[PDB]
């Protein structure tokens, strides 16, 4: 049997990258998948892809910077498929890669909204049907950058670290309802990867060689199954955890100092 | 020879609790201490305490929810004493201790403002004189609650987790200017401690027994010297770290489930 | 399809407890399971249980305190079933629960042998067939006690912490052969649990209530699937990780100070 | 007033490298320093340097692979200076830098003896006078390699990870006597550094540039003061902690794959 049969999942930002890989992976395991995506073109594409592969899916245009929009997508999951068993908080909006003192307050506010507030709003909305059914899986996304303090990502590192604190808090409190809450730090060939690869011909080589498994991540084949684990009965005794799904990159780390910045100015 | 001679420090929320203990410890090590405190009465009391003990201090009324007020306090430090070598981000405002699904968006916004934004604004303001002088020490405060996901503190846990991500980011980037950035997770007999002790006669004894060193922390004698370490040349090769200053409490943890909550409702 | 079809697993100490639960889980996912167990009676029992459920299994008497016995068990897996794709280092022997200064050198030697050396020897023996096929999954077991410094377990805590260092080293180096290496910190109802439950009639209910999910772990249903994840293609991009499979216990921790010990003696 | 006045410290392997830097730092803070070192020439050199600088010192020929030799040095500290308040377990013996599958059992046994057993024996011997006086500081040394799984160091990574488990165990239990136990992960220009620098002309510059503070560590000026912190009243409320003293290297990590090893062979 598929690992997610008779379950309903909502994946934010599922039109592309890791969210698309997770949504397709979920569809192949029997889940009804809500594609909660702001891009109507790519959201409907993934909806149709899951259906063509024999799965159940529904695109709901969703802007995770709006609490009302998130609540409406959660209501659609429950109304159209009968439950919302699985929540994946994946959507991401980049800010310019600039040094910390060059980041603006507007960048930090935008990143807090699209990462942290989006996760807060979706978790609290999904909590209601999960609590009623005494079964839930919440899969949040953070980043290895929160642990390395990666250069140029100061606002992102701050918001995604906040997501870890929220993950642990909900895991602690909501386990009494058989709702588990965990966070994945993935790396994969998503939109950022292809942007970096287009600008630097040696980027992909160095990125693959940077990690113990010596290769870059595929969203569906490499990240998908880890989300399935955390969305299924297989992780029924796991809550409050962080897991790196990154080819082992978390072991060596990576030095992200930009080329034009001297290591020592004192 | 005091460990902070000829250095200037700004401590937010230094009118009481841990901030007061840190400020007094800094004064005894020869630093000029700006008491960046919103409560005029307690802020002036600590300024005078440091002076009466032979140190240098200046109370500067500061509201860390206002970027302009923080920036004005940083200018006051440089104008009055010639530099701002050391920044301690300590100020705290509580929200109601309620279950995560009962926290309001307003509570999370307030906690993000008083903890995370306050730290962000003060770090970037203090960065300007620190960069120019190629010497800086930033000491942020987070909490063991971010690691246990402590019940009833979901907003606090989220914001203080963000502080850790911000600490690592600035440590990574600003080391090129000999600015170090570290975070302390303290426990001590502050305002929260005495409130809890007043409602529960056995609280203080159980709190001391909960940890390996078997006693409760004194702000000035137990937290103060850890702050002095991270504000001095002793920590000149330490950056991006988290240190628990808690009698060892981080080892056993603590179970924070409220008495009236059934551990299993499924 | 079963998640481990056409794969061969060797589980040390699989005659009882978590090892038995993992071996039965593996058999139900299509793996041929070598029961590498020192107790012939329980080892054969588990072999026969897996066969009666429609799986493939072979009991091989193995003493993990002997390098030659481990090497022979690895040869038995390859000779009988054609490969050795999955290694689970689970076997355990207790030492007396005594204060750290009362542990003997002999106790530390014994625990280093049964935990650390057993894992070292088995990993290096299994490496040969895994490298040959460029596919391997190694699952090591450590303990939350290594992170809390649990009282009375000082030798165990030391050896199991060593396991984490060895896990990360092999993950770092052997990823180039598509061998992944991860460690689980489980809690479940094994031999120790039932010993404690027999000596204390309220132990089970207190142990279940100590964690966010509010229930004790079943070896097969709660730990089994986490081992399956780390033994399968689902974890193909995960290596060098530690995962707590414990109902969330790692969040609150637990205070293990014995009842008769005064918390403060100074 | 020195931070270690009227205290007595025993530093293993204090004839050179970090041990020598810590011993000299301790002497300048007023401690009587026992140089527990196997090299008579360098041990006596460091003894004379501390005495020439106005400090108190005694070289005791000590081989940390021998429990009796460790016990004799502890007895000499108590007899000759009246106490043994501070223990620093620093000694190190290298094994060949070879791939994990090429390490021998003899190498793991040797590293377990010189790192782990030496620490176990010295901790339990120093415990006796520390407990009697209800005051103790134990400073153990582990390594960032335990966290990155650094290539070619598999035996060292395993033993030093064990040190962390032992550190947490003793912190948990021995705090009741006001004995704290902490572990530092340092990097500095010790014997290994100068060997690497001599074999590669660009090693030192690249090693300095690999970390946020952009410079390599000096044993006395950079590591010494962190050991003083953990050996003094300043850390009286800190126990069971790990602290990186490495210029921030723990943030980016480092990729230790050897030049001639393929990142991917599958
Ligand atoms: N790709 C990596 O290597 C990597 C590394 C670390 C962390 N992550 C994290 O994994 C998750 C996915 O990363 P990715 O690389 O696949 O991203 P991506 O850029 O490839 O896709 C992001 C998706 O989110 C959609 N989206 C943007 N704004 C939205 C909004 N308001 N509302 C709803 N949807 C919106 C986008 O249209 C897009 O489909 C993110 O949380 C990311 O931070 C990824
Ligand atoms: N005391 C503990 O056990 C403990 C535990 C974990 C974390 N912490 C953290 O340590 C730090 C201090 O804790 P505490 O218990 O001593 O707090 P406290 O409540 O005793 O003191 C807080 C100080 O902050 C001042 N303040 C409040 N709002 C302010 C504002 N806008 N602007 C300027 N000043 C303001 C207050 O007037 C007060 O003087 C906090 O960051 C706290 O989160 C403390
Ligand atoms: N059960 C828990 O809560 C828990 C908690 C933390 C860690 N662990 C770890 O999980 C693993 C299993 O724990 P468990 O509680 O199921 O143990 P258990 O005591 O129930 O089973 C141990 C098995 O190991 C076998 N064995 C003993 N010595 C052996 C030897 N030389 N050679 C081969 N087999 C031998 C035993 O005969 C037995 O079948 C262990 O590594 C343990 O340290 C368990
Ligand atoms: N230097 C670094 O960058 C670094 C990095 C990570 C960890 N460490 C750790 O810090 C500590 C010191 O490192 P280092 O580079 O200064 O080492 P080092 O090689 O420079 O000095 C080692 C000292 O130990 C002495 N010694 C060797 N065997 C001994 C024995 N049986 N008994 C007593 N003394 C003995 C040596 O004679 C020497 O004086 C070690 O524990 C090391 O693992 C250092
Ligand atoms: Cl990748
Ligand atoms: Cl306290
Ligand atoms: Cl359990
Ligand atoms: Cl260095």
């Amino acid at each position: 049997m598929g690992l997610l049969e008779q379950r309903v999942a909502l994946v934010t930002g599922a039109g592309g990258g890791i969210g698309r890989g997770v949504a397709r992976s979920f569809g192949n395991e029997g889940a009804a998948v809500i594609i909660a995506e702001i891009n109507e073109s790519t959201g409907r594409q993934v909806e149709q892809e899951i259906r063509e592969m024999g799965g159940r899916s529904l695109f709901v245009k969703t802007d995770v910077t709006s609490k009302a929009s998130i609540e409406a997508a959660v209501r659609s999951a429950v109304e159209q498929f009968g439950s919302l068993d699985i929540l994946v908080n994946n959507a991401f909006v980049p800010t310019p890669n600039v040094l910390l003192e060059e980041k603006t307050d507007e960048m930090l506010e935008q990143t807090l909204t699209t990462s942290l507030w989006a996760t807060w709003w979706a978790m609290r909305a999904a909590f209601v049907p999960m609590r009623e059914r005494r079964w839930g899986r919440i899969v949040n996304f953070y980043s290895i950058d929160t642990e390395t303090g990666a250069w140029l990502h100061g606002d992102y590192n701050t918001a995604k670290a906040g997501i870890v604190g929220l993950t642990r808090s909900a895991a602690s409190e909501w386990g009494r309802f058989n709702i588990t809450v965990n966070a994945i730090a993935p790396t994969a060939m998503g939109a950022t990867f292809f942007e970096l690869a287009a600008k630097n011909p040696e980027f992909a080589e160095r990125s693959a060689a940077a990690r113990p498994l010596g290769r870059s991540g595929d969203p569906e084949q490499d990240i998908g199954p880890a989300a399935v684990f955390f969305a299924s009965e297989m992780s029924r005794f796991v809550t409050g955890e962080t897991l790196h799904v990154d080819g082992g990159l978390h072991l060596p780390g990576y030095n992200s100092r930009p080329a034009g910045i001297k290591p020592r100015e004192y």
